[PDB]
């Protein structure tokens, strides 16, 4: 098998297993439009003490960087990677994204945020998580397959594994906590499985070319990947920082929540066979367990 | 305003009226696993005749030799249309050629039609079929707009309006006159839904393209999109007879279904301002009225 080049009959598939991921989502597909989201605009508008607004609105505006926007990524794979299974998973990932845009982008309308979305853009943190994402996918177009692969890789693993985590930690955390934000933790909770799924078929597919192209991933490269991790972690963590620059939530400091991300990328480096490049600490990690735990 | 230049910036939309096909969609998304076949299996190994079972089982093959196959055409839209509006659409409409692919490849599986379906592209009504079909796609990767325009025509006109349609109305009329095949037509009724669907976005995407650059739809451009209107027609009518080649079904006979056809021909030229091409014989196209009145 060649993931790389196009196959002559639709039967049988090279690559079966990945047809499970079109189950995935069918399994988690959902709308906005299923969620009732009033008792959340009541809770934004006079719910919250200016401390949790605060964090709410910049979580919520950090998830929309990244959700409102056009993701053809998925819809695009199969021009490099031309096997029918691949092209259905594709195909189905590229629909879950719209059905992500049109829930965030009907968030930022309810809460009144279209003019801070707007001016986002502007903002330091928000143009150096810009500019990771951006490097990410430098190679996204490229006709070379060693180089596409990379766009893959750091996509699947940094991209879709973790950029989002930390957020929807923070709003399923605020409502296990104060039993508030119904609809957004439904909506982020149904997001987060979705963005699982993506980034485990990533994983899959980096696993294939990696067994079909070893020589590819040699010591040097792997290098290269552990320090496009450590600039995804530093973005990240000062996104964190940005949140909460109203105040910390006693019950999810920064130091649990930086952790949760270190152990995150830790996790996506193993996927693929590398070494973990952050060290642990065990007492803080297990404060954000039950996360993982609900989104399995 | 051109459908063809790149919007970077998300909003304002340029055609937010195409937004109403990703929300069509979702209203008529489904699989085949929220149907009961059982019935199906049974009616098709021991109900039907010699004559209804060479019909049905010849119709089966036709709807799968279009829908059990990769399907990326709407999914790759956006790359000339880089409308985020339309990258929205392609992506929904490519996944729902996903669900149909798994339907009838689920149906060909169930009815033991597999090895039926392996042998079927030697037959010479199918090659002509496929000719016609790869004929109208010819320009579907082309860099040059006008001919990209002329696939898009082409393919949502005639592929999208009508190359189906004779084998939907073909069981749905059965199911409507016998009570048989209960499952089948449920799949059928909900796949014509979404084809209509499909090939009226693209009819609105030639209007803004016809609309925008009047100068393309010359005399000469309009005379080829009717000459293969004739051509789709010709290899669509050729199937009928194939579908038909053990016995006509005395409650749907071919010419009645050929009067169905050249209607749908006629309303896919008249959508986008071109002129009738057949003359209609209105007592054989009243016995069809019923499909219409059931899919819209
Ligand atoms: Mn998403
Ligand atoms: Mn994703
Ligand atoms: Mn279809
Ligand atoms: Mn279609």
């Amino acid at each position: 098998t060649n993931i790389f080049e196009k196959r002559i009959n639709l039967k049988p598939y090279e690559y079966p297993e990945l047809n499970e991921y079109v189950a995935a989502i069918r399994h988690s597909y959902w709308i906005h439009t299923e969620f009732n989201f009033t008792s959340d605009i009541q809770d934004f508008k006079t719910g919250l003490s200016e401390v949790e607004r605060s964090a709410i609105k910049n979580t919520m505006l950090a998830i929309s960087q990244i959700e409102v926007a056009v993701k053809t990524f998925w819809g695009d794979v199969h021009h490099r990677l031309p096997k029918p299974e691949i092209a259905a998973v594709g195909a189905t990932f590229a629909e879950s994204e719209v059905r992500h845009h049109d829930a965030y982008s009907h968030l930022l309308e309810i809460l009144g945020l279209n003019e801070e979305f707007k001016e986002l853009k502007k903002k330091p943190v928000i143009m150096k998580r810009v500019h990771y994402l951006e490097t990410s996918l430098k190679h996204a177009k490229s006709d070379d397959d060693r180089e596409y692969t990379e766009s893959i890789l750091l996509f699947a693993l940094f991209i879709e594994h973790v950029s989002l985590f930390s957020q929807f930690l923070i709003i399923m955390a605020f409502n296990k906590h104060k039993n508030m934000l119904k609809g957004i933790s439904n909506a982020v909770e149904a997001t987060s499985k979705e963005e699982q799924i993506h980034g485990d078929f990533g994983v899959d597919i980096i696993n294939i070319i990696k067994k079909e192209n070893p020589e590819w991933f040699d010591e040097e490269h792997n290098n290269l990947i552990k320090e496009m991790c450590l600039n995804s972690f530093e973005a990240e963590s000062k996104v964190v920082d940005w949140i909460f620059e109203k105040g910390e939530l006693d019950f999810l400091p920064k130091a649990v929540i930086n952790e949760f991300l270190k152990n995150r990328f830790n996790k996506s480096l193993e996927a693929i066979g590398l070494e973990k490049l952050f060290d642990i600490d065990e007492a803080l990690l297990q404060e954000t367990e039950w996360f993982d735990d609900e989104i399995i």
